[PDB]
């Protein structure tokens, strides 16, 4: 077995590697890649994503999220509170005032030791979930707009036509926003490529042990595990890794900086913070490997996760048995 101990892997693809999406994703797996959960992609020194970065201060943030934290600095929950809209530009000074900028710090290590020493008494304002790409319609490789769709992945693998259209998001990042512990949606992959600014730190555990981290969790939150057999979907729950060192679970840590892609595999927990302002487009994708991983996915069904349009289809076709319920938990 290539990977044994699910470490993460980071590639350097060639340009002329670049060019087959698909056959580089079933490389990276053949090397045991997917073990780890995550892994890092150098892009070819000859790629760019787009010219300049020079004209993005108008997009606007309709609904930024502040992110209120709830328990003790290793294990807290956060919520979202809805602020005012800002275009770009006047996030990025918010980011950069006093309040919230990151902080004098030696290294990575040191500001980890900050962030998860001092994330609880802090509320950071995240952008987060807006539709749109930054890639330009000119960038043919790794394009997160122009992947093909989930929709064609299960036709081509299932026979069925589906609707739904599969689209990216952009995220805009400060020093403590943060990503809660969670898979993606139907235990899809996911692939995040930091456009601009400060790097941002990622915890996975590998697929094979995810298990172990729900048990952990149902232990740590559990009110809200007897509230939803699939809690960890409300993707609101932070589990420092100096807890789970001391509760035995495996997991790594890898930091992403500017210009690089990072691609989660089926079933790969994952959480992590941001160093200070930044910009992120991901989305989710699939590969004849996933179908399986779809088919057994947790679903919540108490109502709070409350997911796309085009997740419907996905429970319909892969889950016939709980689509009666899950839609119940939409409706
Ligand atoms: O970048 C973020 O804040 C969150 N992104 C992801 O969890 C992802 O790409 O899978
Ligand atoms: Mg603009
Ligand atoms: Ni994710
Ligand atoms: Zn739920």
């Amino acid at each position: 077995a290539q990977n044994p101990n699910c470490n993460i892997m980071i590639f350097h693809p060639t340009k002329e590697e670049f060019n087959d999406f698909d056959k580089y994703i079933a490389y990276m797996e053949s090397q045991g890649a997917h073990r780890a959960g995550l892994a890092k992609i150098i892009p070819p020194k000859e790629w760019k994503a787009r010219e300049t970065y020079d004209n993005i201060s108008e997009i606007l943030i309709a609904t930024p999220l502040q992110q209120v934290a709830s328990g003790r600095a290793g294990v807290f929950t956060q919520y979202h509170k809805k602020k005012k809209a800002m275009t770009v530009g006047e996030y990025r000074h918010l980011a950069n005032s006093k309040k919230y900028q990151t902080p004098p710090h030696q290294n990575f290590e040191d500001l980890e030791r900050k962030y998860w020493k001092n994330r609880i008494y802090n509320s950071p304002i995240y952008g987060a979930d807006i539709s749109g790409s930054l890639f330009d319609e000119n960038t043919k490789q790794w394009n997160l707009g122009h992947l093909g769709t989930i929709q064609d992945l299960l036709e081509k693998e299932c026979g069925v036509v589906i609707e739904g259209v599969n689209t990216p998001y952009l995220y805009f990042g400060m020093w403590k926003t943060t990503f809660a512990w969670h898979t993606e949606d139907m235990d899809l992959y996911s692939i995040n490529y930091l456009h601009l600014g400060e790097p941002k730190t990622w915890y996975v555990v590998p697929p094979e042990h995810g298990q172990r981290l729900e048990r952990l969790a149902r232990e740590l939150f559990p009110g809200s595990s007897r509230g939803c057999g699939a809690f960890l979907r409300h993707k609101v729950a932070l589990i420092s890794p100096t807890v789970l060192k001391e509760n035995g679970i495996p997991f790594n840590r890898i930091t992403q900086e500017a210009g690089e892609f990072m691609v989660t595999f089926p079933y790969g927990y994952h959480a992590g913070f941001n160093h200070g302002f930044n910009c992120a487009e991901a989305i989710n994708f699939a590969t004849p490997r996933w179908i399986d991983y779809g088919k057994m996915a947790s679903q919540c069904s108490c109502g709070e996760a409350r997911v796309t349009f085009s997740m419907d289809a996905f429970v319909r076709i892969l889950q016939p048995e709980r689509y009666d319920l899950w839609k119940r938990g939409q409706d």
